[PDB]
């Protein structure tokens, strides 16, 4: 063969090319179905959703009772409405929200009350309650406040839509939107105090639980209100209280660089103490008229450590829908033992200073009342937290039924219907001892598996189940038809068997089912077609309600249609020497000259909880992998072992071994291609990735000087001893029980292994990164300098983990092309060597 | 004219080249003469001095009463002795100490008591006092303490050498070194309280005073002790007391990168508040036994803003020889108004909590007693502070004679013998008003200029004046013979005639004159010969005491001989279009070729207070400029207008106009060289400097995008609003009244002016730099990314403003050479364009 050299564009010509290709180019979400219940009118439902017009607001569309099955009905988007703090900027990093405006909302089917934060303000309108359905945009009603700082995480009370709660300065507040009454429920954080002195918070999820467990709230309204004798009621808020006094303090640069100051930050470094956590409960007494009689604040009868021995993370929490028990999913620190636990409000006593008054209240509580561990699972690998957990109405007082999902039985996540016996505990507090390990555990009456197979149910990033308690069905999202396509399925939970698919093959679907289970919405795409949102109607043959079929109904969002100037990559697979099928994407270069070999650029992530290779449209996010092909680079992407959507066995492959397996799969796939395509120049191969991808880019250059000419590492994790507990320990365990794994997985501990030629290493970092701190890069550079190695370095001083400012994104793309051109593809590059 | 191209060495090759040449390659200082008074012994004096054996410690040599004039005598060095915290590490950055061991020392003439810090320890020995002279090394006596943290800045009481003082946690302590008694004199700083809430100090110079006024001390012993009736005595200490509570707080990265924390410290940013400062005095009453009886603390009778209207910085301070008055040099904030001031101890009243006893104490002090301004000068350029100031024993008790130095009168710094009348002031505290700005001023009886001419007396960086009161002479260093050589001069202060030069021309000398004025020591070098140190004997014909002659006496340190593998540069000069002569240094590329033109690297500083071109040995400091010449680069260095040693008009050139002029001079001299020598390729010129030098490198690349191919900016000031008060306001003035100056002199405010070609800009910065904070670089990167301009960046995370870690230095030289080779010198560099 004969080497292809990429054209040598100037920095200003490359800026032009990139700007011209970009000169062209968020879909609906948070859907809600509301019945009109109007016989005379032509509309059966009204659907509300968030979407970009620009800013992000509530829209609505009208679901008609029938359709012209000749034509395609495209629903019109009626606008519903007529319109950053260091708390807003940090939360919108933890959720990975790129949008601006309304991020989420809250609704009360009874009242028709919408409640939503929008900038610094909290608003509320009504629609679809007794007050009817607007035919034009509504003007929102601002909630009044005496509070001086931004109100975070507003929630409607499900039992009373006059009452909302919110967090201000790390304490829970309630406000009545009709009576204008306002009230602070917790006095845990002085806002005037400094960081080190206070370090306490109520109703807020701590950093680790937003970053690594995607849980953002830490208080939960009780769904039912209890009546006082004189025609009032009691409302309940369960909340987690946090004390981060032992948690290590990090400083990270304040975005306003002019100040030259840093922001204090609680970061549980791997090995260090996580925050101290316990449950609490506010009892709020309301009189008949809707004003606050009194607010009792209640603590657990015994300490948290005693009742929930071994629990470190409060992964999830809420209420049974009866309002009877507060439930919670709890992990041990190793993230190998998960427990579902019911907690009676009778476990909470009022907080008292008097030692003799508490011992009085303690005596009042009976020994029968005790935490109930309705479920427990263990794994030699790790427990992946998900959002799937459905509690049924209680038939007998002494059983609870529920659906949960687990990778622990099969090696693959499946739904399971479980009945638990609510036995009274062996243990009595009377004895005055610390309860045994299995003293609170409930017997398992039945454990019916609703699904099974060499495929998994999805329960993260908004994937979930939807139970039809009438037809005794459960809709879920799965990889049953393929690992590269997510599809909607339905199945009986009473007598499970056949698993009916509802989405059409050849597309990967993100799905949302009406609360009435008579409609669903699919956001679907494939490698060649950009995302469409469509609305399908569910009906059953009248001989068997257990059986469900779909009928396309109306389009909510039409695709722009196979984008021109974009050549999609072709998916491939190959059998590993490890006995797994690995999948990849190949961007062949545009205008393929026969008799020529091209420089190959391997883009990588390779970390857990992620899959790059699937049948989705990569034209939006990975448009620049296409642009590289248009300049005459081969671009390769390989989902190596540890990637998600392949079962726990596949994922657990790098437990304790991070950075020691992923590249051997990247190279195995990179060679399977070279053997099959003589147009791949293995002498000019570069690797680029961000975050975990940037990590492996550096491992690629240490482990394999031979294969990879240049590594471009963005926000790389150079030192696992610095990452947080929630993530690092899930995969690497405590650094005492993996001395060697932490050493071999930390690229900064191994700077001598880097090349002694320049123009091979390029390091990129967000200067204000609060997730992968900039000290990963600053400490690797320190050891490269000692080892007399050379590096190239671009800092993005306004950026954090993600790149938000576009000027930054443009510079990153411009530099990356120029760098690959100057140090890989072009003629001048081969001369430099 | 054929282009020469430098041999493209690899990164590993270039590292070897440097390590090989680096494989090849401190003189004595702090000299002090003690007379032996041995009429029968062969030795007249014994000199004590600090030098490197290895550690830096005290040595002595013997001065012969007589010498064989036929031969040279080389004095053998006898060792006198028998063998970092955060605040000791910052002091060494402010002083710019590289050496380890003993930095300075004290000596009580009467007792023979030495006193010196060495690491954490404080030690004393005796030699040359009543107790005679050691023939063998003495053992250092540790001053014991109860003080937890390290002790900074020890000083011997001259009025009793049993007592010493020192600073501990920003308070003044005294310790008797025979009774081991240890007393704390000030209670202004809580070591355990956080620095944000404390920010008060006593006896310490604040940051700007150490950085910009090279004053490293804030307390002063009274040099005589008043006697008591019982037979004890009163010792006194004058001390500056600062409050940094209103001074902006900055965060620099902690050097322990593992912690990912930042150290808070107080930085007076241009235009913000300098610390509130005042004078105080500690009266220590000691008994006849030597035990402390009592300690009264005393404040000024009126606030510092009243007694010293206008004074922003206390520049220097101390006591007159009898200790009748304490004196102080005082600047206004614009540093255009120097005042000298006498403050009687009688101005200080005991500090009393009672509001009514303090009133009885105020009236007790006479209204006659008042601050005495004995000298005031003003300039529309600015005041350069200096260590020259001499007060004569008082003859008339209403007059005071002294010697000061000033550029204000003639435009060059010259000595002046001044008598001032101490007329009791008109202002009275009884009247109870504030004084007019002229009320403490003093009539000026005479003012005889001792020197004059277009050349300056030197009074910075250890240059000072020795004063023979017996013969009424004053020895001083000056630029009279040339700007490129410093020389030792002597002249009468009674009948100031002509100026006898004592040093030999053809060399540049730093000098040090026996307190007896019968000897002097010169450390001297020239462009070709490394620094020597010789001892000369002063002699006068018995007919005329003014006539002064020298005679070589002994070698203290022999030259290392002319170094091989080092060609020196040749000094040049050129008439500027501005009218001034400018000097330069040319390193011709070793092994010149006929007809061939070579790549050129201009090393630059160009800031004030510094001259790079002079007749001193550059073989140590600028060794690598010659290493650049040995590879093929022409190397050029020019002292543009602003640089020191050429008078106040030459310096004042860039008042308010920093950045706007300097490069015109650098390019003028570059073109002068290009006309006379045709080997200077002007199509291949790089510029490189550190700090101000890196600043001008960035200005050269904006302003002259045509003359300069690459710029390599080290630790460069990019935003004058960020730099400190005492420096920026001295030249650029307050920012709100020179708004255009600050804009035009700030490269980051002009990022659009930078090239759009890559491989032309290199930013180098110490990550922990606390002087030119790394925000200068990060904010400039901020604006360069916005503007879409390319840059190369290198960080040194171990280093602050200097480069101390040897591995950081090796990597800097190696990158600097490779970047020059790959982007300026070689043929591949010509292909890149």
């Amino acid at each position: 063969l004969e080497p292809f050299y990429v054209e040598r564009y100037s920095w200003s010509q490359l800026k032009k090319l990139l700007a011209d290709t970009r000169k062209y180019h968020k879909a609906p979400h948070d859907f809600m179905f509301v019945k009109r219940n109007d016989p005379d009118g032509p509309h059966s439902d009204r659907i509300y959703y968030l979407a970009m017009s620009r800013e992000n607001t509530l829209f609505y569309s009208e679901i008609p009772k029938t359709i012209n099955r000749a034509a395609v009905l495209m629903l019109s988007w009626k606008p519903l409405l007529d319109l950053y703090s260091r708390e807003e900027e940090l939360l919108r990093e933890r959720k990975r929200i790129g949008t601006v405006g309304i991020a989420s909302y809250d609704y009360h089917q009874g009242s028709g009350t919408f409640l939503f934060q929008a900038g610094s303000g909290i608003y509320h309108v009504k629609d679809g309650g007794p007050q009817g359905f607007t035919q034009q945009p509504l003007r929102p009603n601002l909630v009044e406040t005496s509070c001086p700082n931004i109100r975070m995480d507003p929630k409607l009370c499900p039992a009373d839509p006059d009452w909302i709660a919110f967090i201000h300065s790390n304490d829970i507040w309630i406000s009545n939107i009709v009576t204008r009454e306002e009230r602070r429920l917790t006095y845990v954080h002085n806002e005037l105090a400094n960081m080190e002195e206070d370090a306490r918070s109520a109703g807020v999820a701590t950093f680790v639980l937003q970053e690594e467990f995607d849980r953002y709230s830490g208080y939960w309204w009780c769904p039912k209100a209890e009546t006082t004798p004189s025609g009032g009621k009691i409302l309940r808020i369960l909340y987690e209280e946090n004390d981060e006094s032992e948690v290590e303090i990090i400083h990270v640069t304040s975005p306003m660089l002019e100040t030259r100051r840093a922001d204090s930050f609680r970061y549980p470094k791997t090995g260090t103490a996580n925050p101290k956590v316990t449950f609490k409960m506010s009892e709020i007494m309301i009189d008949a008229e809707g004003r606050i009689i009194d607010v009792i604040d209640k603590e657990l009868i015994q300490p948290f450590e005693i009742l929930f021995e071994g629990v470190e993370y409060i992964a999830r929490a809420g209420w049974t829908p009866e309002g009877k028990y507060a439930w919670s999913i709890l992990l041990d620190r190793s993230q190998t033992r998960l427990q579902i636990v019911l907690i009676s409000p009778e476990l909470f006593i009022p907080v008292e200073d008097d030692v003799m008054e508490r011992q009085r209240l303690i005596e009042s509580v009976p020994d029968s009342v005790t935490p109930l561990i309705i479920y427990e699972e263990t794994t030699d690998i790790w427990i992946n937290i998900h959002d799937i957990f459905h509690v049924f109405p209680q038939s007998h007082e002494e059983e609870i039924e529920f659906i949960f999902a687990s990778e622990c039985k099969t090696g693959f996540r499946h739904l399971y219907k479980i009945t638990s016996i609510l036995k009274e505990s062996k243990y009595k507090r009377s004895s005055g001892g610390l309860p045994a390990p299995s003293d609170f555990k409930c017997p398992i009456k039945e454990e019916i598996a609703i699904t099974s197979g060499e495929w998994e149910v999805l329960g993260r990033h908004g994937s979930n189940i939807q139970v039809d308690e009438v037809r005794r069905l459960v809709y879920f999202e799965g990889t049953k038809d393929s690992p590269l396509e997510h599809h909607l399925y339905v199945v009986s939970y009473v007598n499970p068997g056949e698993v009916t698919r509802l989405t059409d093959r050849g597309y990967s679907h993100s799905c949302c089912i009406s609360q009435h289970c008579d409609f669903f919405i699919s956001k679907y795409s494939n490698q060649k077609n950009p995302h469409c949102v469509s609305l399908y109607k569910l009906s059953s043959p009248e001989d068997d309600p257990t059986c469900k079929t779909k009928e396309f109904w109306a389009t909510i969002l039409d695709s722009a249609g196979p984008l021109p100037d974009y050549t999609p990559p072709e998916i491939f697979s190959f059998e590993s020497t490890t006995g797994f099928t690995l999948y990849g994407m190949l961007y062949k270069p545009h205008d393929l000259q026969p008799g020529k070999k091209y420089p190959t650029v391997l883009f990588i992530y390779g970390g857990p909880q992620v899959q790059l290779v699937n049948n989705r449209f990569k034209g939006v996010k990975y448009f620049r992998l296409n642009t590289l092909a248009s300049l005459g680079y081969v671009v390769v992407v390989i989902d190596n072992r540890g990637s998600c959507h392949r079962g726990l066995k596949f994922e657990g492959a790098f437990k304790y071994k991070m950075g020691q397996i992923e590249i051997d799969d990247q190279v195995e796939g990179l060679q399977y291609l070279a053997s099959r395509y003589d147009f791949i120049d293995l002498d000019r191969v570069g690797i680029h990735g961000w975050s975990y991808g940037g990590y492996l880019s550096l491992m690629a250059l240490m482990q394999r000087s031979d294969i990879f000419r240049v590594a471009i590492a963005g926000a790389p994790v150079t030192l696992w001893i610095f990452y947080d507990t929630g993530y690092t320990e899930r995969y690497m365990g405590h650094p005492d029980q993996n001395e060697q794994g932490y050493y071999l997985g930390s690229v900064a501990m191994q700077a001598e292994k880097f090349p002694s030629e320049p123009n091979r290493l390029l390091l990129l970092h967000g200067f204000l990164d609060e997730n992968v701190h900039f000290a990963h890069t600053s400490i690797l550079l320190s050891f490269l300098v000692r080892a007399g190695k050379p590096y190239d370095l671009q800092i993005y001083p306004q950026e954090r983990h993600s790149i938000r400012v576009p000027e930054s994104g443009e510079h990153y793309e411009l530099h990356l092309l120029h760098y690959l051109q100057e140090n890989l593809g072009s003629r001048i590059a081969a001369l430099k060597v």
